[PDB]
């Protein structure tokens, strides 16, 4: 019963929380800080392995045929080099990531291996997936069809963490969402294909969420969604679209970062925001603050977006971090500005519909709700939520729960019904309505 | 270490959690709900004793006599009752309740058995005190004087729980909150005391509290806010507020109630609230869209309208038995809207001072506390309210508070370090100043 965690993130934390609760389970740890894993060796009992895996991607391998269970919390570009060592070893894997094409790639020698590997555990994806299979199932079992899917989330800080300009907190760097606002959007709506053109007129796209009074949602639609008919087995269905829920206001917050060119991959020119933001405006690249300001607003002139720049401290002599591009280099800003205090709470918004369409001819509509609030003296609800359910098909793996072999994801009722319910006792509990 | 807590509501379970942690305090519970008590023993090592207070005085001083400390958490009306045993057993006590009259009757021979009574634990009142004198005392003690304070306080359901007319789900009976929007509000603002009266024009007062981006708040005035110049100690300032949070629309839907002559303490007319609603606009019957029209009379919102139907007010459902029409309407109301098992409930907590320090400056300081209900365990009212008081109990137990008489927690003995084993719990308050 021997199971190595690759990565020793944040996300790592409720894992082995979660592994070593009965004590049977003998946890390796291994990643490229070594100070995270001697802060986490203080919680739990793990033997400590310091590892680049990119460099040294054999004594990964001969680590890795240690064990009964590798469960990979790295970022995604080095899962493909953990699950070749896996295959070659013939031992079992899990990630909370989405399955890529390379991964995939390897789909065959890995039921030709004899494992299972199971992938995009955890929140978006993973919950997600598991909500919808849940309830598109149950339909199934009385005859009925999916006419609509409308599946909306967000990580968010807890309402009373909302104020500043972006209305948001980082729990790790924004790097990859940030740019994803550069992006079109492509979603099924009453049997037409509808595409969104991202960069700066994706504001149009966004819209209010107006599920509960209380909250103030702004959400918008996700890359693709058309994809979940195939996905999910509802090509019945005349509307797909999966979007993301800020608070209202963030996203014309970032509209600006866009008009200024600072979600841009390009590299960096003693660098300070304001010489960084003078070359991006056109003047460079000394000159007044005031002056530097007056052509920030130039590209606008809205003053939401202006005072949300200079309370970052864009427009000010505070230095730019060291980073191979402008995005590397802000989003590094933000998580300095942003992030979540020891004693602040996030928050997880979750909230599905479908349109069920019953042989008798009556058409449902379903609702599920799923809300969770960190605990300061515990762990987030992005941790929680996250590292949870990679976490418990880990130990079914180990118990021996998943007989499904391969490459998979957790859409089969095997592993989504055993997470979905031991969930509860882990605080993440959703509810549902439905309506005639 | 032996305590007994008086009452087995839910204010008691979170209060049984804490004080059953150390496991070595003894804890009896005893109340007139015996099947309350058998629920709570399943979860907690108690001993159970049925006892109705009014009836068993005799029993009480018994129980009272055995044990180092009384926590009651019954109706506050009772709460001389249980003083009196403990005033003659010479046996500790601690409430979550307003200290009224007819407690500090009992003042002197508290003093005079050298006991410890500590009333005004809990929620309010307790941390609103607890929070106000924590800031008040730092300021006072580098010279500095309060010039003004604005508290904002409510417990409401948590956001993904705000969709229905009022916006609320009810803790508990609503007779007490729906009766205040009929009671007068008064408070001081720049020098000046400010009168806002009840019923229909209350709705002019509500405004929008825009703490937060995230979430869509309303609040408005107390009954009484220039009392609390003496309770804090701050007649110095030229501004003292009290209120209530709730989220937008709340007000302005229980306008509606008002609007409708709903509540009201005047008895009821095999009645129906289509019937009953007829006979406060006509009767007695008869066709639906009718009244719609005519309800519609009352306003016209329509908005207003809308809350009405949803709660079943111009339906064909049964009033419930009652002495008045309001009381009618909390039971409905409580019928209707809830908590269920799995939703989660909020407390949101601001003040705002306020504070001229002797360089001449001035400090605006916020504090901030908000606390959520966790579905596998208590609420947050249920937390926010018992906490304060069991663990008053065990620092009365462990011998960590020194001061003899009757008594509320604003003493820096007292608030202290419940505030510091608050955040110990998980419930965080966070303070902010700027010039
Ligand atoms: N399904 C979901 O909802 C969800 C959400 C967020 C993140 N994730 C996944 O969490 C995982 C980790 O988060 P992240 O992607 O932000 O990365 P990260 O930067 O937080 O790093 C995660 C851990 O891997 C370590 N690491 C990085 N490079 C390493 C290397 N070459 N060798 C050894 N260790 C290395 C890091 O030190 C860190 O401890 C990712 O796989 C991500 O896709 C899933
Ligand atoms: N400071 C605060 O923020 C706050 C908030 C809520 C409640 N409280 C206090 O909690 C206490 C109880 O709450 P509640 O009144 O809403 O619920 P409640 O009135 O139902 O009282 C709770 C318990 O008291 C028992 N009880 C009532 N009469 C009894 C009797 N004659 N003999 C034996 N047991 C009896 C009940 O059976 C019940 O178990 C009150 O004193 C209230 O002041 C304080």
């Amino acid at each position: 019963r021997k199971v190595l965690v690759l990565g020793s993130g944040y996300i790592s934390e409720p894992v082995l929380e979660y592994l070593s609760r009965d004590g049977n389970i003998e946890i390796t740890v291994g990643s490229d800080m070594k100070n995270q894993i001697e802060q986490l060796g203080k919680k739990y009992n793990i033997n400590p392995v310091s590892m680049d895996i990119c460099k040294q991607e054999e004594k990964l391998g001969f680590l890795v045929a240690k064990q009964d269970l590798v469960i990979s919390l790295l970022p995604y570009v080095l899962h493909p080099l953990v699950a070749k060592a896996c295959i070659t070893n013939k031992v079992n894997m899990v990630t909370a990531s989405y399955i890529t094409p390379a991964l995939k790639e390897l789909e065959k020698s890995v039921e030709d291996a004899g494992i299972t590997i199971i992938g995009e555990l955890g929140l978006d994806p993973g919950l997600d997936h598991m909500l919808a299979m849940e309830t598109i199932d149950k339909a199934k079992e009385v005859g009925a069809t999916i006419e609509s899917y409308i599946s909306y989330c967000g990580g968010l800080p807890a309402p009373e963490h909302s104020n500043n300009p972006l209305r948001y907190k980082f729990s790790w760097s924004p790097v990859g969402v940030l740019m994803n606002v550069m992006q079109s959007a492509t979603y099924l709506l009453d049997g037409k294909v509808v595409n969104v053109a991202g960069g700066i007129s994706f504001l149009d796209a966004v819209t209010s969420m107006d599920f509960f009074p209380g909250l103030n949602l702004e959400g918008y639609p996700n890359r693709d969604s058309t994809k979940y008919a195939e996905i999910y087995g509802i090509s019945s269905a005349h509307t797909l679209l999966r979007g993301t829920l800020r608070y209202k206001g963030y996203m014309k917050a970032l509209n600006g970062f866009v008009k200024l060119g600072l979600i841009n991959r390009e590299a960096l020119p003693p660098l300070t925001w304001k010489q960084l933001l003078c070359d991006l405006v056109g003047s460079p690249s000394s000159e007044h603050d005031v002056l530097k300001e007056a052509v920030l607003k130039k590209l606008g002139g809205d003053n939401t977006q202006l005072e949300a720049a200079e309370w970052l401290g864009l427009l000010g002599d505070e230095q730019v971090p060291q980073a191979e591009s402008i995005l590397d280099a802000l989003s590094k800003h933000l998580v300095m500005k942003l992030s979540y205090g020891p004693e602040e709470k996030d928050m997880i918004v979750m909230r599905d519909s479908f349109g069920i369409r019953h042989p008798s001819g009556h058409l449902e509509h379903k609702t599920i709700d799923l809300v969770a609030y960190g605990d300061i003296n515990g762990f987030s609800a992005m941790a929680k939520t996250v590292g949870l359910p990679t976490a418990m098909a880990a130990k079914m793996l180990l118990d021996g729960e998943i007989g499904a072999k391969g490459l998979m994801g957790p859409f089969s009722k095997e592993i989504y019904g055993p997470i979905l319910e031991r969930i509860k006792a882990e605080g993440i509990i959703y509810t549902t309505q439905s309506t005639i």
